[PDB]
């Protein structure tokens, strides 16, 4: 069985695809990925990122006498037959981005594999109980990497004190492990510096006493488990002189902060007691903490002036977040001595007066790169003195109760990145030196404030531009061309205002634009057909992954619009439930989360609403070949025509509304092959004929059909009478 024959019965057997061409020229040494050694044996193969789509059992890798690495991290590789069995020299093994799901895998490599220093089977599917450490004849297994998997059920007792005594790094993140934390052991636990267990389902009112052992701990993460009761406190964390990051957050801890965990103050640089129900404050004892970078306590019940008593005496404090909190007052000054701070996070608590501005005005440059105060009772104006803060990427004001102009100098921010400051009562205009002057803004987030003028045609050098939302405001003017430029723009909202004017046709050029709402304007002119010109062609981009909300507006035609999108960081729901523009519609629903698209590629229009405008002509054919529409609303316009039956291509529409217009014909059948369609209205205009019988259409109300030319057929009268 020589070296270079295993490698092709690999290559062939196990690998199905290989669309790099990455694994062609397959001398053993000469080979691509794999590295030799002096003597002509085989010692490594490298096949990272690889795009590699096969089946995979090791033994026909671990064959090789001489195999001390294999890196088939970042490839497509699925689980293999049980094959053979061979003696395993491995030292490193990574098998981080693969579909495994056979664990005996694992099995082997803890039995076999007695030189391991280093394994890595994260990002996988590795199914089933956790049930074997390594083998106690390993000597030297130092990092072990299980996280993001789906193993299931209890954890064995002694699961993690059976691991050999040289252990350092153990990760168990990301699976749905079970179990009373308190009756797991983790030994002697020497040497072991790194621990996680976050993201599972461990549950417990007590901290194992084993646990205490690892005397070198320096990374303690049980984030997002079921821990209850009180954070453990006394001489508990002096047991960790060596900590550097703890992890309590989204548990069921409740209580106050403990004085003594201040223990970890002489080497604690990162803490995360989030998403829990802690009350009071940080206790006063932490003042000692001149390591701690960042400190994240949001989504708690914290309350007090700690912002100015404690942390504002950490020297080195560079991330501070404390949204979801219940702390009123102003925002202190005193916050300004921390000299390195460059994220500061204020959002969803009862803070009144002024918006700080003292970070800016320090003796040196200061370093602020994130400011998020939205969700509180924040009054009067955007200081001027954010001006000075030259580092700053991400304004975030909305939801507070600010007024008068946005100043000239907010426009000027060198790195400005993000503006939001909806859902205030901001007056004045948008400059025409944006993103010229001032930076290359990803997002231009001013919906429901006062703002007047029209939108500037300097709007085209903000090519960075991903959503801009500046509905329900006192906007006029046209719609200006240059919006075209913007080939990222994703999310375009401009309702309930009284624009002008044509509906740009340059919107065609807008290569991921993905959310058009102009509704409630006082727009004319044809539907444009490049709407749908980039149908098919849609790709992902940077708007992915931000928070966002919905407001389902559930009174059919007679509510403006098909609903509300916000984005909504650092906001309650409650603050949502309660806004007016909720109220708007008698029927309401709030859809919450992150934005997410559906498709990889090669997508289409999202959502469509250009309802109550004064538009004519006929709908272009083209709108029908958007497949991923789930949103379609031209009702209350003056169109004309008939509905295309290209409409039948609308797989992924669930509202449709083309009410209150001068269109003609009949409904298309095709209508009825839309499996989603949950909510039509073609009601008031001259349409004729049979309702289409298939899909969903037969049971909506008679309301969504009334008012017409001839309609028949269920839920209206038979058409043979
Ligand atoms: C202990 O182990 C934990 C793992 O078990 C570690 O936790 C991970 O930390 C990572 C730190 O990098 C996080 O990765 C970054 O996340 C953010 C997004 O963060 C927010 O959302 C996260 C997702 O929430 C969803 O999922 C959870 C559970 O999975 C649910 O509970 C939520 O409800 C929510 O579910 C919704 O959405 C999903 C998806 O659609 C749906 O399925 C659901 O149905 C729901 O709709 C969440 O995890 C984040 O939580 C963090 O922050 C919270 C608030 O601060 C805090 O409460 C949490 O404790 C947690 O804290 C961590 O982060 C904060 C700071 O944010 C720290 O203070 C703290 O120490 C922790 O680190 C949060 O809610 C995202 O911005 C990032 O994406 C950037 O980076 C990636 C590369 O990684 C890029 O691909 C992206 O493009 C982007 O890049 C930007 O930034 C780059 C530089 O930073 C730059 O280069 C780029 O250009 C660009 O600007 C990261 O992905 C990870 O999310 C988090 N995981 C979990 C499970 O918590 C933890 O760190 C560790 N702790 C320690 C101390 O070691
Ligand atoms: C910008 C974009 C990437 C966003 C963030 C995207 O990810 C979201 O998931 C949207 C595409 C999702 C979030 C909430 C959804 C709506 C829920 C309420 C009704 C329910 C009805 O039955 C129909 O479905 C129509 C309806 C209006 C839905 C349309 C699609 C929405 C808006
Ligand atoms: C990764 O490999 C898996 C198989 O292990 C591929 O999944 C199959 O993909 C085809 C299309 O090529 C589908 O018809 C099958 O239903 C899929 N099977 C399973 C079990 O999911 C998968 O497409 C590959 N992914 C890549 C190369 O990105
Ligand atoms: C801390 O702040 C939260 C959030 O505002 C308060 O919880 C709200 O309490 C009101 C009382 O009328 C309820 O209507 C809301 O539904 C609650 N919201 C949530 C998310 O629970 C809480 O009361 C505040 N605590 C104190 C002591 O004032
Ligand atoms: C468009 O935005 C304006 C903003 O003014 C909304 O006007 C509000 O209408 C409600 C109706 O109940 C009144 O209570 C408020 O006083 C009005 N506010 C102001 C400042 O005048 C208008 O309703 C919005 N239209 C749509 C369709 O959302
Ligand atoms: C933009 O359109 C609105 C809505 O139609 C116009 O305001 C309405 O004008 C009619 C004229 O009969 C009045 O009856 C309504 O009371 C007005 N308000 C509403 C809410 O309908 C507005 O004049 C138009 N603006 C421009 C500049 O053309
Ligand atoms: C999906 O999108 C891709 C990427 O655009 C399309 O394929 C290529 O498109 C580019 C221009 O974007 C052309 O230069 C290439 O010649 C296309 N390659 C082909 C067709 O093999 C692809 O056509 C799209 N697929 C659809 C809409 O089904
Ligand atoms: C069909 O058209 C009729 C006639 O316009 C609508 O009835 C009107 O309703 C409005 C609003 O409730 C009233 O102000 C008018 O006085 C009504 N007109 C008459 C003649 O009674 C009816 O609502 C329309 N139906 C639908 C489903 O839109
Ligand atoms: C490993 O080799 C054996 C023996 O020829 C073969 O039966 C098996 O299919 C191979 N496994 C893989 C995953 O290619
Ligand atoms: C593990 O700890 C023990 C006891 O302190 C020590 O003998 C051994 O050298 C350590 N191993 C490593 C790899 O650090
Ligand atoms: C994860 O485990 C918990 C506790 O056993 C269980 O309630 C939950 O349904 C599991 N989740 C999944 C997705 O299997
Ligand atoms: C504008 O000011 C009024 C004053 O009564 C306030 O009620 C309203 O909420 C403010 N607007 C916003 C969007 O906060």
């Amino acid at each position: 069985v020589n070296d270079t024959a295993l490698l092709t019965a690999f290559k062939q057997t196990s690998i199905k695809s290989d669309p790099t061409n990455f694994l062609g020229n397959w001398d053993p040494c000469t080979w691509r990925g794999v590295s030799c050694s002096s003597d002509g044996r085989v010692i490594g193969l490298d096949l990272r990122n690889g795009g590699l789509t096969g089946t995979l059992n090791l033994n026909n890798l671990t064959a090789l006498s001489n195999l001390r690495s294999l890196y088939l991290q970042g490839n497509n590789f699925s689980s293999g037959d049980s094959s053979s069995s061979s003696g395993c020299s491995l030292e490193v093994l990574d098998l981080s981005s693969n579909s495994l799901t056979d664990s005996s895998i694992v099995d082997y490599v803890f039995s076999t594999c007695l030189n391991l220093v280093s394994v890595n089977f994260s990002h996988n599917k590795l199914a089933g109980k956790l049930k074997s450490s390594p083998s106690a004849s390993n000597k030297r297994i130092t990092t072990v990497d299980l996280s993001n998997n789906r193993f299931s059920d209890e954890i064995p007792e002694t699961f993690i004190a059976d691991f050999p005594n040289s252990l350092k790094h153990l990760d168990l993140s990301g699976n749905n492990v079970t179990g009373d934390f308190s009756r797991l052991s983790f030994g002697l636990c020497e040497n072991l510096t790194v621990f996680s267990l976050s993201q599972n389902s461990i549950s417990g009112d007590r901290f194992p006493v084993s646990l205490s052992n690892c005397k070198l701990l320096e990374t303690l993460n049980l984030s997002r488990n079921s821990l209850i009761g009180k954070i453990p406190g006394d001489d508990y964390w002096g047991n960790f002189q060596n900590l550097r990051q703890l992890s309590l957050a989204h548990n069921l801890y409740s209580g106050e902060i403990p004085p003594e965990l201040s223990l970890l103050c002489r080497t604690l640089e990162v803490l995360d007691l989030s998403g829990n129900s802690l009350t009071g404050q940080l206790p006063q004892s932490f003042t000692s903490c001149g390591s701690l970078q960042s400190l994240n306590l949001g989504n708690n019940k914290l309350s007090g002036d700690f912002l100015s008593t404690v942390v504002s005496k950490l020297s080195r404090i560079t991330n501070l977040y404390l949204p979801f909190n219940n702390i009123s007052g102003s925002v202190p000054i005193s916050l300004t001595n921390c000299s390195n701070l460059r994220v500061l996070d204020l959002s969803s608590n009862e803070f009144t007066g002024e918006v700080p501005s003292g970070f800016c005005s320090l003796q040196s440059s200061s370093v602020l790169e994130k400011l998020l105060i939205a969700n509180n009772y924040l009054s009067g104006t955007v200081p001027v003195e954010l001006g000075k803060c030259k580092s700053l990427k991400t304004i975030d004001l909305s939801f507070n109760a600010l007024t008068g102009l946005i100043p000239k100098e907010i426009w000027t921010l060198p790195k400005l990145s993000d503006l939001v400051m909806w859902a205030n009562n901001l007056t004045g205009g948008i400059p025409e030196s944006i993103c010229v002057d001032g930076g290359n803004l990803e997002t231009l987030i001013l919906n429901n404030n006062l703002l007047t003028g029209s939108l500037p045609e300097s709007i085209s050098k903000c090519t960075n531009m991903l959503w801009i939302s500046l509905s329900s405001n006192l906007l006029t003017g046209e719609i200006p061309v240059g919006i075209g430029k913007l080939e990222k723009l994703a999310i375009l909202q401009l309702g309930n205002n009284s624009l002008t004017g044509n509906i740009p046709s340059e919107l065609g050029n807008c290569k991921n634009l993905i959310w058009l709402d102009l509704n409630s304007n006082n727009l004319t002119g044809n539907l444009p057909g490049e709407l749908a010109s980039q149908a098919g062609l849609v790709m992902p981009g940077s708007v992915s992954g931000k928070q966002f909300a919905f407001v389902r507006n559930e009174g059919g035609t007679d509510c403006r619009g098909a609903g509300g999108l916000v984005e909504f960081e650092g906001i309650r729901a409650e603050r949502l439930e309660h806004f007016p523009m909720v109220h708007s519609c008698p029927k309401t629903r709030i859809y919450s989360g992150m934005t997410m698209y559906m498709f990889s590629s090669n997508g289409s229009m999202i959502y469509l609403d250009l309802s109550y405008n004064a538009v004519s002509g006929s709908i272009p054919l083209g709108y029908g070949a958007m497949g991923y529409l789930q949103v379609l609303n031209l009702g209350h316009n003056l169109l004309t025509g008939t509905i295309p039956d290209s409409f039948g291509g609308l797989k992924a529409i669930g509202v449709l509304d083309l009410s209150h217009n001068d269109l003609q014909g009949f409904l298309p059948g095709s209508l009825g092959g839309l499996s989603f369609l949950s909510d039509l209205d073609v009601s008031n205009n001259n349409l004729t004929g049979p309702i289409p019988f298939g899909g969903q259409l037969t049971t909506f109300p008679l309301t969504r059909y009334a008012n017409n030319s001839g309609l028949c057929g269920v839920p209206l009268p038979p058409c043979s009478s």
